[PDB]
């Protein structure tokens, strides 16, 4: 191999070492010096800096040029901490990396469950050391420095046994604990994670009241008078007509049953839906035998939408299994009141100050609540709207900054994958298919080399672009240069 490759090697490896090291060595100071940044999640962030600025200052550069020159010249214990420390290290960083999707996972899927103290996390960091460190011990123990036979080598001496049992299956697992296993637990965790924060998300520049003209009051009269109705408080139901999902046999049970009283002559009723044949014609007929209830089974826009639920008083969503809960969050982002089942992300959104809840499938509790929707309406409602859109917007609010440091975390882990996956399969391949066949092996492997020990240069540059937080930290860091002011 010509000499200009190998300066070519030698400076990609040298890009990576200062990379990881000042990168790392800033984003410690970003959350170690600056109070606000001291979290557990920045806890464990600071940890894995650590491991991947170490690895960095203290294995790439041997790691390169024993690649490139097949001749050990630098001691015993240096052959052991080239064995040892780089599997103790991407444990400890991988790891870490795995208890921040498990903390965001709990404080988004389990909110009421507690979470790790900061002390809890240092005894975690010193948990996670302590393993990193008895799996890599082996390595380290049984590597040695040998002439074989004349030149010397540093060499992992396992025992010799049945066809060297003992060191596939010590690969085997290691590829495990710090490949395959902490994927698959991190995939899982921002899976579940990511559903549920973008299934809980909103268009805030469409589900807006802004866009609306006029006195709620005066869309609510054009509106009835559109369905030829005479003023009354207006409940409004949109969804598909199903058996224990959706609820709107509920809605149709509890209508039946305000029917008899006396208050059902000041209600209005706006069901907009389509599904099983036996609901429309239920609906239908409710519709027909009654000139308060209007009846939509036609697809409608959702300005259309919007603009019901800027003009209704009360939307009902008496769904029997409801996840997420964005209507809740568009009626309520409208100014319309919610009356809901008390399920899943209903029973999350809607509060007491904010909506009137009730248990899944009881249409009598569901009459019960309109009732208390029409005692309601006799007085001013506007400080209950206000709740409702503020409520919303907060929510909102929450749901959006969860998501882009999701979207951050996930872009780590992906980078992780992507820079060993290669490796990996370098060290399992001969297990599958033994031809390492030169084949330009050596420039393949300084390449795949290359690619894992960059791993450790990328996260600094991933929270500077995707967190306000560390971008700020890194201008106060190089303010020298003449670019930050
Ligand atoms: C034991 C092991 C675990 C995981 C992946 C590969 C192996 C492995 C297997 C075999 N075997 C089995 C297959 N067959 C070829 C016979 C010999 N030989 C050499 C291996 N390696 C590369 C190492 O031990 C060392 C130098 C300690 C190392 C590990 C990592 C790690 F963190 F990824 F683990 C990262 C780095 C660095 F990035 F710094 F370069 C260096
Ligand atoms: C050997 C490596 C030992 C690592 C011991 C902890 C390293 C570390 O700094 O993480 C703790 C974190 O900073 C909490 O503030
Ligand atoms: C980055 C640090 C590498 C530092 C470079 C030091 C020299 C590395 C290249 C080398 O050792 O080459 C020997 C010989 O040319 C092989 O055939
Ligand atoms: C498979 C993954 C799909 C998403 C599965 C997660 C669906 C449930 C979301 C959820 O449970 O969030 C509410 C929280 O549990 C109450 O505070
Ligand atoms: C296997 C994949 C199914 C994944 C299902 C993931 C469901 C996660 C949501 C969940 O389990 O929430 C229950 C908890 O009790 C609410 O507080
Ligand atoms: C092969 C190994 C497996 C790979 C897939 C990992 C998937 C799940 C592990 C994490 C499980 C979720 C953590 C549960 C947190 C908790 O404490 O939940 C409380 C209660 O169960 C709520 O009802
Ligand atoms: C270097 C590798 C880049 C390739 C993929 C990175 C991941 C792309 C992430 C795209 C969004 C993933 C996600 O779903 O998280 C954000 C979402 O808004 C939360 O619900
Ligand atoms: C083999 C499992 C090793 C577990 C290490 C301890 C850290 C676990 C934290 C979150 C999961
Ligand atoms: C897939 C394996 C497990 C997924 C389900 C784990 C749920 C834990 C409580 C939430
Ligand atoms: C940084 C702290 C960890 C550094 C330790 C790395 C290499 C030292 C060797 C570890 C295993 C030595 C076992 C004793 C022996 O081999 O006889
Ligand atoms: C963690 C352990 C998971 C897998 C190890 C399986 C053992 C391989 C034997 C060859
Ligand atoms: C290999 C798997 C490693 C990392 C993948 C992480 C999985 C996160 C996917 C989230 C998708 C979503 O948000 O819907
Ligand atoms: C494989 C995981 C890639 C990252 C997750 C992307 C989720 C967003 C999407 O796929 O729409
Ligand atoms: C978009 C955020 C910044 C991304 C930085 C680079 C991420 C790693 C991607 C490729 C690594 C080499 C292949």
């Amino acid at each position: 191999q010509p000499a200009w490759q190998i300066v070519l090697w030698a400076a990609a490896y040298t890009v990576i070492v200062v990379t990881s090291v000042v990168g790392n060595v800033v984003v410690m100071w970003i959350i170690l010096a600056h109070k606000r940044m001291r979290t557990v999640t920045n806890y464990f962030l600071v940890n894995a800096a650590f491991a991947e600025a170490s690895m960095a200052a203290f294995n790439t550069v041997v790691n390169f040029t024993y690649a490139v020159h097949n001749e050990w010249y630098y001691g015993l214990f240096y052959c052991k901490f080239h064995n040892f420390f780089p599997i103790a290290a991407i444990f400890a960083s991988i790891y870490s990396m795995t208890a921040v999707a498990f903390d965001r996972y709990m404080a988004i899927i389990h909110p009421l469950q507690p979470r790790l103290s900061l002390t809890a996390t240092k005894v975690v960091i010193c948990v996670i050391w302590v393993l990193a460190l008895l799996l890599a011990f082996p390595q380290g123990y049984y590597s040695t420095t040998e002439t074989m036979p004349s030149r010397v080598v540093c060499k992992i001496e396992w025992p010799e046994h049945p066809n060297k049992i003992y060191e596939k299956v010590y690969h085997i697992c290691v590829t495990v604990l710090i490949y395959f296993l902490p994927l698959l637990v991190i995939g899982y965790l921002y899976t579940v994670v990511g559903i549920t924060l973008r299934a809980s998300g909103i268009d805030c520049s469409f589900w807006n009241e802004s866009y609306l003209t006029g006195s709620r009051d005066e869309r609510k009269k054009s509106l009835l008078s559109k369905f030829g109705m005479d003023e009354g408080v207006t409940f409004m139901f949109i969804g598909r007509f199903d058996r224990g999902q959706k609820g709107v046999d509920v809605l149709l049970k509890a209508i039946e049953i305000l029917s008899s009283k006396k208050e059902f002559q000041e209600m209005r009723f706006i069901i907009i839906g389509k599904g099983d044949p036996e609901l429309e014609g239920w609906a239908r007929s409710l519709e027909e035998k009654h000139g308060n209830v209007k009846v939509i089974t036609e697809m409608l826009s959702r300005e259309f939408v919007r603009e019901l639920y800027g003009s209704v008083d009360f939307v009902i969503i008496p769904s029997y299994f409801e996840p997420f809960g964005l209507v809740a969050l568009e009626a309520m982002c409208l100014g319309a009141i919610p009356i809901a089942s008390a399920v899943g992300g209903l029973r999350d959104i809607i509060t007491n100050e904010t909506g009137i809840l009730v248990k899944a499938g009881d249409p009598g509790e569901l009459a019960n609540a309109i009732l208390k929707a029409l005692e309601l309406s006799r007085s001013d409602l506007s400080k209950f709207r206000e709740n409702c859109k503020k409520r919303a917007m907060s929510f909102s609010e929450q749901v959006s900054a969860a998501r882009k440091v999701v979207k951050m975390m996930i872009v780590v882990v992906c980078t992780f994958a992507i820079c060993w996956l290669p490796f990996h399969i370098f060290f399992l391949l001969p297990y599958i298919n033994p031809d390492l066949l030169k084949k330009f092996i050596q420039q393949v492997y300084l390449a795949i080399m290359w690619l894992a020990m960059s791993s450790t240069m990328y996260n600094p540059i991933i929270y500077c672009c995707l967190n306000d937080r560390f971008r700020l930290g890194f201008k106060h860091a190089f303010r020298c240069c003449p670019f930050i002011s």
